[PDB]
């Protein structure tokens, strides 16, 4: 179902992100390639969670999150926090150690999405790593910039 | 200010589009960078549009508008449609011609964002243009996919 449509957003290349939050001792991660900037007076970002993510509870009961932007070679975190475990891969301060940057955000708004929710954070904290690529996903699949020396 | 944030921002690869719509006798395209998938059931896409656009009060009085997701070699249009005009470009039946997709969308909700609003369209109509490479932006220049892979 939906083929066309899914063709076109197949279409759009977009880095990727892992969405995480933590209440007490219980953290999550999740990879998102929706992900936004929203505004910058206030600083706002935007992404979209599904409705039946086990990351949402987590989050709106946290009331804050953070996102991790992966750089090029990171496609084994970006499996692992969708879902598809691997070794060696977990969250550190939580978030994602050797990302390109990590934006640490309170919850600012939630709002309807469909089958999604759009969650809303003003950012209060930024971690910047070292330069270099990203990690791409078009054409599901994960893709790499021309980027010579 | 923000130097931090911005720079952080700046590490988000993504596609770049061209948000369109008619209102009356007065049609505007503007290029927008913040776009993302946001749901399947229904099918529904999500922008940040500045409250300062032009085409914003046009695309609230219309109910409806247009996606163009841009292909590689398509620089000039984002350019135009980001307030640097070039010569001959020009939407077509309302959306840019040549596009890798264009998505007609009929306006569903819309949302406060600071700056920016939180632009929702419920996807009615899908135009694919031929395969290719994406246009894409990252850190504050036009980039290319290393593509095939």
């Amino acid at each position: 179902m939906k083929e066309a449509f899914k063709e076109a957003l197949a279409r759009f290349a977009s880095g990727v992100t892992v969405v995480a939050a933590r209440l007490g001792e219980e953290e999550r991660g999740m990879t998102a390639t929706a992900f936004m900037s929203l505004s910058l007076e206030p600083p706002l970002v935007a992404l979209a969670v599904s409705e039946r993510a086990k990351l949402l509870p987590v989050l709106e009961g946290a009331g804050a999150f953070t996102v991790s932007l992966l750089r090029e070679g990171q496609e084994a975190v970006s499996e692992h926090f969708a879902g598809r475990p691997k070794e060696g891969i977990a969250l550190e301060e939580g978030r994602v150690k050797g990302a390109l940057a990590v934006l640490r955000c309170r919850l600012h708004a939630l709002y309807p999405g469909g089958d999604h929710r759009i969650v809303v954070g003003l950012v209060e904290e930024v971690e910047l790593g070292e330069g270099g690529p990203p990690l791409v996903y078009f054409q599901r699949g994960y893709r790499r910039l021309v980027w010579p020396s």
